[PDB]
């Protein structure tokens, strides 16, 4: 039971409260134990506890005197117990409680007044009980209560009198989810002084009972309303009529299997700002279906439409100008849908749209022509996501309508083509382009000549072709900072591929075939493609088949901090190859063929490191191979994980399998 | 491989083997050709080729073998015609290849590309040097 300021006793098999703890302990966690009871005498020593989490135990009942020994108790958690009965004296002395959690206690009913005495209580949780009513008292108490959780009970109706005890309470959260409520008596929500949030998830209401509830919620202070999985199959223009008399800001209608939304179904919500409609079954979206929602800023439509059906091929249909009402919309999410395509006025009217996600939103979007995004011309779009749409071809001026765009994600598609460079015309403010995991991309001289402001370019797993053009395709990218070219099986690179890219910081080249370029027998000499990269910080050259490293390939990389060279075939390294790496913090050389670690090579590299990774190597445990290295290991602050297990000698056979760190250098 | 008394040719090349159980070849008395190249073999148990009294061709190229010792290769190297252990990281030390280099010095078995592809790997003093040029006068 480790404890310095908070005491935790989780899964300690404790049957009684330990009596050997610091006196000044304020938090005592006793969850998942076998505490049968909580006698006050065992808590006499602890007179300064603030939070006592005793849930998930076998407490059947408590005593009022327990709160006498804890005058400063604030949070009391009795989750998952069997306190089926409560008394008016049970919580009388606990006058400073803020949170009282009584979930899953098999409480059947509340008799007279178990919560009258406490006045500073903020949240009361009574979920997963057997309660059949909201009756918690007779007089008016719980003045400062803000959250009332009553989920997963047996409550079947709401009555005004049952809630009358909350006349002076401003309920910020009223959770009634998973209770089969079938009747909302008039004035039931007007009993609460101020109700700000109501949750009715997993409560089978239906359109008619929804209309009754909305009429019952009128002229209240409600701001958040959640009706997820409420069996709301259809909506009409009279469904939320009562909500005309409130200032609702958030509405949740997800998982309702909603099929048809009538025109002006939400015209009663002029102040709505957050709308959630994910995971529904909408067949057709009409022009006036979203009419009257001009204050909405966030709309979620993920998985909101009917899926592909092989019986009738009834793809969901979105009428044109169906979003023209959303003048203040800024964030639109439409992922995981089966929309056939993008029409000429799909997004017309969205004059404040800044984020649009269309990841996996379409079934047949193969070609991105110059008319695809014309409806987004007047939107100030900054981020566009188009992943997983099986896009195959991008034509010229495809994104010419997006002049303010900064992030464009086109990965996880089937784009196989040659980048002529005309696809990026009009992208005057672009910063990031993601193209990883496509069919094949072939570069040319002017592939990126039209986007000089680019800063991040990801080209992983695209089977890059012609990256070795005599004028480098990356030459115009003077502001480029992150470049990813991994897993492309690239074999040939010219020495001026990265010339002029003084701002480059991250370069990923792992899982290519660049081994031949660094061999001294390569015709014309080794290729020095890392020159001039003064600001480079992260270099990844893992799994390229390298056998040898030219001595002067890292000479210009003064600010380099992380270099990864594992999974290569490196055995012998030239001396003074890491001389200029004066700021190196992480070196990775695992799963190579390295046998000796010597000062003339690794001296400057091992100067001030944080992490070292040279695990699966055939170390030759000899006084001229690892003596300096093992002495360095003996005294060093660099973190070397799995040092005692995966750093094993290979030769001589006397040392085969022995740990490198246990090599004895006393006779060197 | 048990019970195969009349087996003559065995090919186990490129199976990813790391270790060989000591008693896998015990019943193969008439075995003449065994191919174990392109595996990941480094350490072999002693007396693993004891019963191969008629072995004529042994192939162990492109493995991870570092030491060739009498307790393993003694009976195997008795009367051979061909030996193939070319691309291996030989540890040129007096306890790793001294018996092997002495055996190479006087033997009638044909060892092609002995002077070029049998190169030391460790210690770094010997890295790249031919195995056959190892000096055992100070062993
Ligand atoms: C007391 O400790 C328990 C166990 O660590 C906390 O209960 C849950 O523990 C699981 C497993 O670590 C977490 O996944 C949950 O998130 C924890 N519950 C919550 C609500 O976060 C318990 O919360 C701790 N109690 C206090 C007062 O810190
Ligand atoms: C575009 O949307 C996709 C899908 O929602 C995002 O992909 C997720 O990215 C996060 C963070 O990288 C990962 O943890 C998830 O696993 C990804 N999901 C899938 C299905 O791959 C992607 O990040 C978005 N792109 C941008 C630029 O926001
Ligand atoms: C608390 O409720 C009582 C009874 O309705 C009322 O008289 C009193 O003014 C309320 N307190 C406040 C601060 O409104
Ligand atoms: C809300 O109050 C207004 C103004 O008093 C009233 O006209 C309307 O009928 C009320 N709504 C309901 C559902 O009673
Ligand atoms: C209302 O909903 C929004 C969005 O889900 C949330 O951020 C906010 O906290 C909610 N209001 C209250 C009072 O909890
Ligand atoms: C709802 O729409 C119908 C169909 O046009 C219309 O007759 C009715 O008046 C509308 N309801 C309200 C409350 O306006
Ligand atoms: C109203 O809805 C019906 C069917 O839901 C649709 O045919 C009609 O066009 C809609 N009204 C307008 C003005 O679009
Ligand atoms: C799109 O390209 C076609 C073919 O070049 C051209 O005829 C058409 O005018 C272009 N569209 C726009 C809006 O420029
Ligand atoms: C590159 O960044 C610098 C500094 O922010 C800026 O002056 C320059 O305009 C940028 N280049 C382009 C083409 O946006």
């Amino acid at each position: 039971t480790v404890s310095h300021e908070v005491a935790d006793c989780s899964h300690l098999k404790l049957t009684q409260v330990p009596d050997d703890l610091p006196t000044n302990i304020t938090v005592l966690n006793l969850t998942h134990n076998q505490l049968r009871r909580l006698p006050a005498a065992n808590f006499t020593r602890y007179s300064q506890l603030t939070s006592l989490d005793v849930g998930f135990n076998t407490i059947s009942k408590l005593e009022p005197e327990l709160c006498q020994k804890l005058p400063m108790l604030k949070v009391l958690n009795l989750q998952h117990n069997e306190l089926s009965q409560l008394s008016d004296k049970t919580f009388a002395f606990c006058t400073n409680l803020t949170e009282l959690h009584l979930m899953s206690n098999s409480i059947q009913k509340i008799k007279n007044n178990p919560f009258v005495k406490q006045k500073n209580l903020i949240t009361l949780d009574l979920s997963h009980n057997g309660l059949s009513s909201t009756k918690l008292g007779t007089q008016v108490q719980l003045e400062n209560l803000q959250e009332l959780l009553l989920s997963n009970n047996k409550i079947q109706a709401l009555k005004s009198e049952e809630l009358d005890i909350f006349a002076n309470s401003s309920l910020k959260k009223l959770e009634l989810s998973s209770n089969q409520i079938k009747e909302f008596s008039p004035g039931c929500f007007h009993a609460i002084g101020r109700l700000f949030g109501l949750f009715l998830n997993n409560v089978q209401l239906g359109p008619s009972l929804t209309e009754k509830l909305c009429l019952e919620l009128a002229n209240t202070s409600i701001r958040n309303l959640s009706l997820s999985n409420s069996q709301l199959s259809t909506t009409s223009n009279t469904t939320f009529l009562g909500l005309k008399w409130t200032n609702l800001t958030m509405l949740d209608l997800s998982y309702n299997n909603l099929n048809v939304v009538g025109n002006d179904s939400f015209a009663w919500l002029p102040q709505l700002e957050y709308f959630f409609l994910e995971y529904n079954n909408i067949q057709h979206l009409f022009s006036h279906s979203l009419h009257g929602l001009f204050n909405v800023r966030y709309l979620n439509l993920k998985r909101s439409f009917t899926k592909q059906s092989i019986s009738l091929a009834s793809l969901p249909k979105i009428d044109d100008f169906s979003f023209q009402w959303l003048k203040c919309l800024e964030h639109l999410n439409m992922e995981d849908n089966d929309i056939p395509g993008i029409k000429s006025n799909m997004f017309t009217g969205l004059i404040n749209l800044k984020y649009l996600s269309l990841s996996n939103s379409f079934t047949s979007l193969r070609t991105l022509t110059n008319e695809t995004f014309v409806s987004l011309a007047h939107s100030p779009l900054h981020i566009l996501n188009l992943t997983k749409n099986k896009i195959s071809k991008i034509e010229s001026d495809a994104f010419s309508w997006l002049g303010h765009l900064e992030v464009l994600d086109l990965g996880l598609n089937e784009i196989g083509q040659e980048l002529t460079g005309q696809e990026w015309r009009g992208l005057e403010n672009i910063f990031e382009i993601y193209l990883s995991y496509n069919k094949y991309l072939q570069l040319t001289r002017n592939s990126f000549a039209l986007v000089p402001s680019l800063q991040r370019l990801m080209l992983r797993r695209v089977a890059l072709k012609n990256v070795d053009s005599s004028p480098s395709p990356f030459q115009p990218l003077r502001n480029l900072t992150i470049l990813d070219l991994s897993n492309n099986n690239i074999a040939n690179i010219n020495d001026d591929m990265l010339e002029g890219l003084e701002k480059l910081e991250i370069l990923d080249l792992q899982h290519n075939n660049l081994a031949r370029l660094w061999k001294h027998a390569n015709p014309g000499g080794p290729i020095y493609f890392l020159k001039g990269l003064s600001h480079l910080h992260i270099l990844n050259l893992e799994s390229n088949g390298f056998d040898e490293i030219p001595v002067e390939v890292f000479k210009d990389l003064f600010e380099l901090k992380i270099i990864d060279l594992g999974l290569n075939n490196l055995n012998t390294l030239p001396a003074s190859v890491f001389n200029n790496q004066v700021s190196l913090k992480s070196l990775n050389l695992q799963k190579n063929l390295i046998t000796s670690v010597e000062k003339k090579v690794f001296g400057p590299a091992f100067r001030n490191l944080t992490e070292l990774d040279m695990r699966f190597n055939p170390f030759d445990c000899t006084c001229e191979s690892i003596a300096w290295f093992v002495n360095w290991i003996n005294e060093t602050h660099t973190n070397i994980p799995e040092l005692s297990s995966h750093y094993l000698c290979n030769t001589p056979p006397h040392y085969h399998g022995f740990p490198v760190r246990l090599f004895d250098t006393s006779s060197c």
